């Protein structure tokens, strides 16, 4: 716990393999596009959902464009300067449920009101900012290595349940009135209101289980492996414009709102200094409360990314991600719009998604050696040599770990065998020795950040997404935060 | 093609296991109840549907009432004097239409009418019995086996496209307006229309899907083996009741007849007398029809129940058992009701669960027998012959074929390993050693139709079932006439 030594050791790790990150990144080419995506829809959608909330519970101060700003931007200058690009920085339903406190405790006080409740946000930011630096220049994520698996793994369950309770409101509220919009109209009659809690009910469904069925495409028997993977890859995200345009059938029969639709950034620092200061100071409590919050929050997601079973061949940094953090909720409270934070289960599934890509490169690279090399020679045992040159010649080149290296032939594969084609089939034994690597790069991390973004100019597109599609895709990361946890394992053995 | 040889032989081979059938099926104490209930189920809404659709096309005159009646009492005199008790007998989509063609006609005869149709139907009964009758004396069953494998997938294919396309008209209806219910009602507007319509899909899919992964229940790692084959038997049966139930959630807030719901014998020989004669002779086109109809289904049903993967050891009835047709369709013709004949997907859904009902009662024995010489002696070698002389104990006596008997030991079963219990688990093993047998017995095919005829009674109990149930179990059964047949499979990897 000395001060600024876990910052400089950070960096210092860090700093030696920037240009790698950067060159590993660009060294896969439109093959990086299938993460870069998956985690972009995933990172979009609940913070729309996150947005459209604000603005009903702000009186439009804080809408969609807000948080989509919000998690571009942050998650630009982390993929630049970030530590640790595995992590996926977004608004998180705890800050929506804080800011949510803030403009209620704020509309009720006159000095603040409503026109000076981003002014007070962006003090508590500031105060928030100083926490996470005094924090972090303590040392204070030292005490992150101490928590074990199921500090983190609680953490888990508890958002999955938040995002299940979610999609479970918003299925129930299409069946319901909403409090904002025209009582006296054709498609709030009961009658319709019925149809379109049902036909939402379809369409979340719908969504839900062929997104958890194309997840497994590439166990399947049928089709080419090229449509397998491109299926397995881009399921959730073609699913969600199918479905989008189903929900456009019945549009010849039913009045317009059925089913219900989805709907830059400026400075308050001028206004900022029009708040008396009484609660200047009094923005201490809520800021301690955020601080506390994000200090368990980042470093949390920041771990559940680096889990011991991937592999990783890169250093973490906890102190300088923190002194970054308190930097972003600066910025974006001096911008006007929510702080972004570590958010799971994007992070942990970005990770994953980056583990996939690396396994079906090598997969890909090593059926190519081992049938080039099956031609000429195929001595089993100087094709095995063949495949681990090709292994260690994909590999990237650092000083901090070692490639973990194509694992033992297996005692049966060997019995059960020039090399006889027939009595050998790579597709079958490639996977048996093929270890868990993850492809560490900034590139995923910055174009996911940019897409982010671009939906801010995108918005009349967005505008044909019904909200239903929105709690299917809850549930579904819902469900993809217990993805087989040990805790979650261990209750259903129970 | 001898007169009365096949017909003759097949008594001669099936009078020799009369009192071993009854005696088998009494064997089995209320462990046979699975099989009865799944078939009973599935023989009963097809024919419920059916009987639905004929009182919409008939004007009433033929009902639910007559179809259920025709398949029961049909059943049960094949159950006990059929010759192939693994035939279902039921009301089927053919006799539908063509009884719908014959009503249509009569209904533009002056002289029939719609009070004589019955007498007419009747007439073509009698016709089609004398067809079948002079068709099983002169042994043109024969036939019946130069048809191959592929003759019956065809069938099977077909059956199966027509029960989805049955599925697909009911969902596409619960939108639509029916044509005998009074129009101007609050349950049929374009609203509540709308709203029926979806949660119809709703009712059905969740059925359907529900019902297909709780098939699957046995191969799960979770609960205990009681409630897996609990689940594994009664999970359709208890689907169906779960989303009827669920059908009764909204009934608060809704109107009557949202979602829609569903809804013994006499003598016609009086006014059969009555018909004049230049239809009489008539009739000897559409029973010429039918009577080509009912060979060609009565057989290929009969012998998709009796493929060779099963193992029967009881010799086929074909000849009797057309003989036997002949004499149910005079019997029915005269009752005023529709004929029946052997149905599919029914008879080889019957086949299937009995061959899982011995194979359950096989595994529990010898998983019984092993654990209890596990303790004793235990020599991998002795013990397997414990199994072999349990497995010959639980056979039944005949004098046709012998029993398979429990195949070999596999190699590497053995090189893998007194025995070591934590080396050799039972549950794992005795899966490889099991052969394909089937429970042959006529209580089941009983008491399936005798709870048929009992759902006669049961009315007002059938009047809470959606129709939107009756359509997820029709696409239910329809996959269910594809389970994996080798054309399907063809077709798939093409």
């Amino acid at each position: 716990f000395v001060p600024f030594e876990g910052i400089k050791n950070d960096l210092k790790g860090r700093l030696m393999c920037y240009k790698q990150d950067w060159t590993g990144g660009f060294k896969a080419g439109f093959r990086i596009l299938a993460p870069t995506t998956y985690i972009f829809f995933a990172s979009a959608i609940p913070v729309i959902s996150f947005g459209e909330q604000l603005e009903r519970s702000t009186d439009g101060v804080l809408t969609a464009v807000q948080t989509l700003a919000s998690t571009a931007i942050c998650g630009m200058i982390h993929s630049i300067i970030g530590g640790q690009p595995l992590l996926i920085l977004g608004v998180a339903e705890p800050t929506v449920i804080m800011y949510t406190f803030m403009f209620n405790f704020a509309k009720a006080r006159p000095e603040l009101g409503r026109d000076l409740f981003l002014a007070w946000s962006g003090w508590v930011c500031v105060w928030t900012a100083l926490m996470l630096f005094v924090l972090a220049i303590c040392g204070a994520c030292s005490i992150i290595n101490r928590f074990t698996r199921v500090a983190g793994e609680l953490f888990g369950l508890l958002i999955a349940m938040l995002f299940m309770q979610q999609a479970i409101k918003g299925l129930v509220d299409e069946f319901r009135i909403p409090e904002r919009e025209n009582q006296k109209l054709k498609e709030f009659l009961p009658s319709w209101r019925f149809a379109n809690g049902m036909f939402a009910l379809v369409l979340s469904f719908g969504l839900l289980l062929t997104g958890l069925r194309s997840r497994k495409a590439r166990s399947w028997r049928y089709g080419t492996g090229w449509l397998r993977s491109l299926i397995a890859d881009y399921g959730v995200p073609l699913m969600v414009l199918v479905w989008t345009g189903v929900s456009y059938i019945p549009a010849g029969d039913v009045p317009k709102g059925i089913p219900r639709r989805l709907f830059g950034n400026w400075t308050v620092v001028k206004e900022m200094l029009d708040v008396p200061i009484v609660y200047i100071i009094g923005a201490f409590i809520p800021a301690s409360m955020i601080a506390v919050l994000y200090y368990f929050d980042h470093s949390v997601a920041s771990q559940l990314a680096q889990q011991k079973e991937f592999n990783l061949r890169k250093p973490s940094s906890y102190h300088y991600d923190l002194l970054l953090l308190g930097f972003l909720t600066l910025m974006c409270g001096l911008l006007g719009v929510p702080p972004s934070n570590g958010v799971i289960p994007q992070s942990p599934m970005h990770t994953k998604s980056l583990a996939t890509l690396k396994y079906q490169l090598l997969r890909n690279r090593l059926v190519a050696t081992a049938r080039r090399s099956i031609k000429t020679n195929a001595s089993l045992g100087q094709l095995y040599d063949n495949m681990q040159e090709a292994y260690h010649h994909m590999q990237t080149p650092l000083v901090y770990q070692q490639p973990q290296g194509l694992k033992e032939l297996k005692e049966s594969t060997i019995q059960a065998t020039p090399v006889d084609e027939t009595l050998f089939d790579i597709e079958k034994e490639i996977d048996d020795l093929l270890p868990v690597e993850v492809k560490e790069q900034r590139v995923s991390n910055l174009l996911q950040s940019t897409m982010v973004g671009g939906c801010v100019a995108a918005m009349p597109i967005l505008k044909m997404i019904p909200t239903s599609v929105l709690w299917g895709y809850f549930a579904f990361m819902a469900i993809e935060s217990l993805p087989g946890n040990q805790f979650w394992e261990r209750i259903l053995l129970l």
